[PDB]
């Protein structure tokens, strides 16, 4: 009994690259717009983490979670400890959502992260659609998500329920780069590097150049602060730690195009774990970006 459960992609009726391309350009348009946010950050981050996150529940055992059902929608994983402050990725991608009512959930909520991506100088990521929404009974548990107090033996091992190795680990922990840790939402407070929002290989060269010092947060938690005002998580100081993930970290903070093209393959497979696209299924699209459309 209970066997691997099957999620075929179906593209949504009628629409092709070019009705996917608008709903980039919609996402886009108002990342520039709403520049405001979090300190000027903008929600370019917020929109990666949740891309992140509603991928990041995946079981690769029971092929439960993931995000094909874009069961985020709903109040169990909606209000998921570890998703606190991704609410606001959320209202940013309603309005959005009612331009165009014919696409899913959860192509809406990876798109988003693609989108951030790229128009923050990051690499194409390939993104295919065909995610369709399921029931709220199909919404996984809380706790599936990691935790930021751990060491590497951990984060190898939490990686490996996602399918991800050593090389796809270190590259998707690279968007560290963008954003910052919020005191309410994690217990951690504090940005990784000084661009919080340009996709580069920052946070590799940041934990390698950096004197870290173990030191306690007002919400008790330990995390690595440097002299600089950045900070490190636990599991973001591990890579450093753990002597197989220091090879792969050095090698990323000596080449930004090799970091680019490994996060690009993670990330997508991470959007498009748990799903099968059948034969007739279209190529992964390549969405321009709006500075090369001249929008
Ligand atoms: C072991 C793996 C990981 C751990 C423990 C972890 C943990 C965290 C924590 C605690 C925060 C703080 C959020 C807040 O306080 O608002 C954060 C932020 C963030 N995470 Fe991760 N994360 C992991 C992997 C990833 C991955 C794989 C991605 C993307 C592919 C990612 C992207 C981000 C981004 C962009 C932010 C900034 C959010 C913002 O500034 O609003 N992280 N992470």
């Amino acid at each position: 009994i209970t066997t691997p459960l099957v999620h075929v992609a179906s593209v949504e009726k009628g629409r092709s690259y070019e009705d996917f391309q608008k709903v980039y350009n919609a996402i886009a348009l108002k990342l520039r717009e709403d520049d405001e946010y979090d300190n000027y950050i903008g929600y370019g981050p917020v929109l990666v983490r949740l891309a992140w996150h509603i991928s990041g529940t995946w079981d690769k055992h029971d092929n439960t979670g993931g995000s094909y059902g874009g069961t985020y929608r709903f109040k169990k994983e909606f209000n998921d400890p570890s998703n606190a402050g991704l609410q606001n990725g959320f209202k940013f991608l309603e309005p959005i959502h009612k331009e165009f009512p014919w696409i899913s959930s959860g192509d809406l909520f990876s798109l988003g992260g693609v989108t951030a991506v790229q128009e923050m100088q990051g690499p194409k990521i390939p993104w295919r659609c065909g995610r369709v929404d399921t029931p709220e009974d199909t919404t996984p548990d809380n706790g599936r998500l990691p935790d930021a107090d751990k060491d590497a033996g951990y984060v190898r091992t939490f990686f490996q329920r996602l399918n991800m190795n050593d090389r796809e680990v270190v590259a998707l922990m690279g968007a560290h780069a963008l954003g910052k840790t919020h005191l309410k939402n994690s217990g951690y407070e504090g940005p990784w590097g000084a661009a919080n929002n340009v996709f580069t290989n920052e946070f590799y060269l940041n934990l390698l150049n950096e004197d870290w010092k173990l030191e306690k947060n007002d919400a008790n938690n330990e995390q690595w602060d440097s002299k600089s005002g950045y900070m490190m998580l636990p599991t973001d100081y591990s890579l450093i730690q753990d002597p197989k993930y220091l090879s792969i970290v050095k090698e990323y903070a000596n080449d930004q195009d090799k970091f680019f093209k490994d996060f690009s393959k993670a990330f997508e497979k991470l959007l498009e774990n748990g799903i099968t696209f059948p034969k007739d299924a279209p190529s992964p699209f390549i969405f321009k970006t709006l500075e090369e459309q001249g929008l």
